[PDB]
């Protein structure tokens, strides 16, 4: 699966 980050 992808994945994404907010920071
Ligand atoms: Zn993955």
């Amino acid at each position: 699966g992808s994945n994404q980050n907010n920071f």
